């Protein structure tokens, strides 16, 4: 069983974690927060940043992770080679998912872009397969468009 | 009731998420998740760093939180500003409280230093009064001595 998330309301709210800030670490470590405070059935959730050509670990809810996850490879890495987001219904049967990515049985990772440049990823984890549908998919993306113009 | 900690074990364990790692950021999020993940009866587990002389939050887990702490204010700040670690029982009777503290009944912040420069803290809170004693204090600065060998 997966309890619903009133997606309208918190956009509304990512608004108020997002407003107003210019850092981006604070914005990313209070997102993940506000995340994991509104999405059942998740064990994870957070942002990786392209770094020197790769993703590296940054503020996320959640147990340890990989720090380094190379663009291409698993399903983080996949999202930002397929510059489109990811929704995956079953992580073990993912083409390309790694040993980094074992703890997630379903996962949705949405690219995030400043200048037509991908500067990162929103990637969140789910301890039962089939957790992500369109629907999440396009709030989730709405919900990154909103951090994307505070950054941009 | 408040559960034991195994220090001594959590102490190697950080050394791991800490080792051969460059990228503060991402050893900062791993620590707050491996803390989170050991101590009992707390409630946000995290960094502030220190920037253009007032602290800004890092990497943590837990609700969200403030973004801006001045140094001198609050329990964070007053760690900063006192330039030692600050071991509260009640937080709601701590000299130099604000709104920002609000969720946490006590508290332990420790500075962690650079260069014989502050360059932000760790913050624990807990949702019960006296929850931190020195044994407490001793341990967590000795891992605060190891996240800071890592960043020297």
């Amino acid at each position: 069983t997966i309890n619903p998330t009133n997606y309208t309301l918190l956009k509304k709210q990512a608004a108020s974690l997002i407003e107003d800030e210019h850092h981006m670490i604070a914005i990313l470590s209070n997102m993940s927060a506000l995340l994991n405070d509104n999405l059942d059935q998740i064990n994870w959730v957070g942002f990786y940043l392209l770094e020197q050509n790769e993703l590296i670990l940054g503020p996320f809810q959640g147990h340890p992770a990989c720090v380094h996850i190379p663009i291409g490879k698993g399903v983080c890495g996949t999202a930002v080679s397929e510059r489109r987001t990811q929704v995956v219904a079953d992580v073990h049967q993912f083409k390309g998912h790694i040993a980094c990515d074992a703890n997630s049985k379903s996962e949705i990772v949405v690219p995030i872009f400043k200048d037509d440049k991908i500067i990162g990823v929103l990637d969140i984890d789910a301890p039962i397969t089939d957790r992500f549908d369109d629907n999440d998919k396009e709030h989730l993306e709405a919900i990154v468009k909103i951090i994307e113009k505070q950054l941009a």
